[PDB]
């Protein structure tokens, strides 16, 4: 067996990938989402009630389908990053990255020694298919994709420095955390917030990195795609489930 | 503590209750459904991957909300009925009921001896809140609601007989099983099927029982409500999740 | 490795075994109970929310401790009996046994062919420790203990016939189901019910079988032990947890 | 999406498929087995501690790999068969089938009405991918494969009658159950048993059905393959795990 | 829907709340505790085997009852605090708080930016009921209650400083950790320890904060209530389960 | 009850203990491993998908058998160490220890105050059997065994300083991590690496500490045992499961 190709990573330079947030925290729900045809699914370990074992179940469900899995850990925790890579998550989205130094540590956390600090345990890892991928320790690093979130003032204050870090494949803008940080909590649609988001997208792409974002607003999402934003999540399973059930009930009250 | 009042059961005689099918087989998904404001939630033990323990988790989730829980067991199995009643399911929907004799056995399965055959284990039961409901063994039978599905030719062949069974509170028409039984598998909307469903609804109400049905078709659901159908499910969580994610992706392909 | 000796089965003829009902349906709770020093623990698959997998977890927890595990299936279901024997339950308590014919089928359900109908799958079974007990298929039958519950009028109407069945090691009286069957639901303490229980215990022991019973009433439990009742459960974990927490709160209201 | 093609079913007529028993009852263990390259994996619901939910997890694990899943229910229970088909098991192995009448009921249990009695619930089923397989109710029956076990004297007494049942795709011989039934429990290797197995394989293939068998004995497995046996399981994960760990320890004692 | 009112938080100023420690780490056990009528339940993420997902199940169980849930995380970890707030824990008890700077960080960890560092993910959170609480991002901070444990010498060395932190609603004294820190491990009842606890309670109340404590000792608990201690836990479910089963067995040995 | 004697800890000074890596992350798989007769089983919380709750299940499985449990946390995290000790893990293997200061903190993390910083919660702990071990707070420290991994250049740069830390019972060499650190990733067999391992084992034993190592290579494992290495793991369950199933398939292709 050859290592699983990270098509999400390759497509960062060839197309615009449409994403779905997966926070139902469940193998069975993850599989329903996997049947739709999204370019990528974000398994949310930060804002959905997930742990390593529930993320593994969802990776196993999604693996039969073409949708590419991206995992968001709760934080940029080196040992948690090790755990998520070994269950075979090939793309990670690190929340609240605020310096070149933190971004550099996240790069190393995804690469084997001697160049990185990823803990070595290939005999035990779904990532290596328990060494059924015979050359995994040689081919692993190339199919790993690192995304970092800029979603705070300090993040924006260190944007040019983060964009200079080799091994950061993409910067993803978090409008909820960023609008809150800017004193517009719950109102990311405000012009003050949107002008910073557009400028930020433009700066990311000018430094040769992939830009990403989440908006459940169809107009905002289409605007980001027109700017050339490489990875755009367009909704959230929890939100779509709630809204679809409320919209149906309102037809009958 | 006084026994939980079965408002679903009381409302069978006073209003038309709007229902949502719950097949996501998950305590967390069940809570999302419970927040919407449906009159009733059908926790599907027949066609979703549920067991007693997953049904228990969903009852615990829904219990904090006004939505009334109805549980469908995989079949009219007396021991399984016993199990679902003790975890505190107060309304049961029995699939594929086909004679007065089977409906009578389902009535007895829901009532304590000496009048019924419900196994007695109140010290262990969430149903009694582990005897924190001090008179549960006296007050239980009153708050239990039995619904039976007519969804086969034999069922329609025994409809008058089933409708004469004291203890059957409601008959629910299953259009998927019934359309298939009639040789119109996948096409319940056909006039042949619909005329039999309308006639069946009319006969159920004429015998003083509650009539129920599921249709994801808004026009068919509104027609059944106009006929006075007492319990009408209008959608399915798995269906709404899939459709909502597909509809969103189609805006971006 | 030699097959696990069924000390519960042996002690039926040498002493009076004190039992604790286990309906918290949980490996961790089962282990707390296992630390107390009961002669036997009844893992309740009839009135607690248990399935094969949760009973297995509790068997694994209890196995490190001297307390002997007894499992009650939801019903006298031959395939469920097969499943519970293979995860390594060596003593079963069958509810609602009402004839010599049903008791004879329960005997066969616990024994390998050609004499019985227990399904053969020793390579897969914790019971054989996955064939690490090298002669399991030869030594299994001898360490299996069958108990049947008499707890209905029909049971009492067939008591002499059930007591004549070879391979029934014990008859256990269920006061909750029996008092309900006799039209004294919730009032097993009534003289009418108690005189039948005492006579029943006396008849069981006169036929050379072990008698068993559950009472949370200390006086009734001590009376049953004075009659020579071989296996007496004296409480229920759910009941003791609820009562201990209520009794503590009442000191502070 | 088109219905998942049952390659196991097709290959019954074109090749000899090498099988592995999966009794570790675990999504993660099922995936390790799926990486090896077995033609088919038997998820054992009869002699491993599995339920609908654990079988679902294992189907989800295995689905990303070419190995075809076969599921053995605990018995020929029509409602359990309905549950396993809806979670998306396309090939079932029914234990202890002993008459043409039982084999006919198993055929019907696997097919939609009006021809069969499979309960209809495509909107909820992983089988239909929640109706993302748009014509599932029309294409389902074709990709379902029914196997029945002959592993008792009464089975052998009804072999010709079972082999005349249209809809039985294969007969699988269970040497553990069959050797016990014949009074050679634990000794299937005996000439008395082996002559009956060989004759039975010959009869199965002469009636135009696929023959199958399990043997962990390499010599017996190769002999069965030389006779033309269509589906041959050659080992059991629990057995291989135990034996590999025992053999390694013995090198160091 | 309006945000869930934190009655625990309001009652810190109006009454003395009686608490029960919940360490059975189980949705079902948590519901049993919820039925008793305790003012508050401490779901222990520090000293019982809990994770985010097991704490979620226990919150869902307890939510149908008046008892207010308080969650103790394993440590004052900002990302874990974020996770427990989003699953909807409205009161946190932070162990081993030892400086004003740590207490200030715990205040910020519980509040949204720009004033705090709580991660924003309301679309995914049970806390917001998945935005069914429409103004959650405006009303959240008000219903969050922060408690900190003083249970070390350094904690006592920084008590005046911690008590001057705005946003700390309560200080909880941990007698096990504090007695151990003072060189009286296992003997909190010693006058040396008790004099420091009473003095500490008095200082907490003098600074206008709520004081709290756990003691399974009825006399010590009543003494702490007589001093005006605002939140007093009086027992532990694991302890009461073990003691109740031991006391019962001793009546029969 | 007296505290569970740590025989692994005692045998570090009296014999050479043969070990098996347990990375199947499963109570049921842990029990199969426990039946074989390994001196010690390493429950891998660093490179297998385990959390506190899955490690608890595996401790409960293994507890009925003589094999001694050793638990590897994902990192040297003081609060996680507290959690694993309270569920009753008596021997910990800390990964990637790189200084005397880190090794000292790990010693303190394993001992109660006042000498250590282990959080005190005996009433809730499987470790104390919920205080059924009456003197646990006095006898705990004695039966706890601390092992640290040297598996990086900085570890080797601090070997003499680590080996002078009182409370470090053993140093375990990780050849996967160490060979990667040395620029020989996937090739621990190289003379450059092996000479450093041998020298390292010699230094460990010369400082009076127990030396340990993992090798699936029988020749390397026997060489390490000939050098006097006190604890030698000789294989990995995931690796043995995969290899056994691959070797069997190859006989039939
Ligand atoms: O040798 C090492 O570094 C270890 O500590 C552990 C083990 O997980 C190996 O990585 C297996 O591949
Ligand atoms: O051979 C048989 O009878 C089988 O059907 C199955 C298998 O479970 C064996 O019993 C393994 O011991
Ligand atoms: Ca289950
Ligand atoms: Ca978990
Ligand atoms: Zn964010
Ligand atoms: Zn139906
Ligand atoms: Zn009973
Ligand atoms: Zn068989
Ligand atoms: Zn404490
Ligand atoms: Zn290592």
């Amino acid at each position: 067996m050859v290592n699983t190709v990270n098509y999400f990573k390759q497509k960062l330079k060839t197309e615009q990938q449409i994403g779905m947030w997966v926070g139902l925290a469940d193998g069975y729900c993850a599989e329903i989402a996997a049947n739709v045809g999204y370019d990528w699914l974000l398994i949310d370990g930060e804002h959905a009630p997930n742990d390593v074992r529930s993320i593994l179940a969802q990776l196993q469900s999604i693996a039969a389908y073409p949708s590419q899995a991206v995992v968001r850990p709760v934080s940029g925790d080196v040992p948690l990053i090790k755990q998520l890579l070994d269950i075979g998550a090939q793309t990670l989205l690190i929340p609240m990255v605020e310096s070149a130094e933190q971004a550099e540590l996240m790069v190393k956390a995804t690469r084997y020694p001697p160049e990185g600090i990823r803990g070595v345990g290939a005999a035990l890892a779904r990532a290596s298919r328990w060494n059924n991928i015979s050359d995994y320790l040689q081919t692993a690093d190339e199919q790993i994709c690192l995304l970092v979130q800029v979603e705070s003032k300090k993040g924006l204050d260190n944007l040019d420095e983060i964009l200079n870090v080799d091994g950061v494949d993409g910067i993803f803008i978090g409008p909820a955390d960023l609008s809150a940080a800017l004193g517009y909590r719950g109102n990311p649609g405000h012009e003050f917030v949107q002008n910073i988001i557009v400028q930020t997208i433009q700066k990311i792409r000018a430094a040769g990195k992939a830009a990403g974002i989440l908006s459940a607003d169809e107009k905002l999402a289409k605007q980001y795609l027109e700017l050339g934003t490489e990875f755009v999540a367009v909704g959230v399973d929890t939100s779509l489930l709630m809204k679809s059930m409320k919209q149906l009930l309102s037809k009958f009250k």
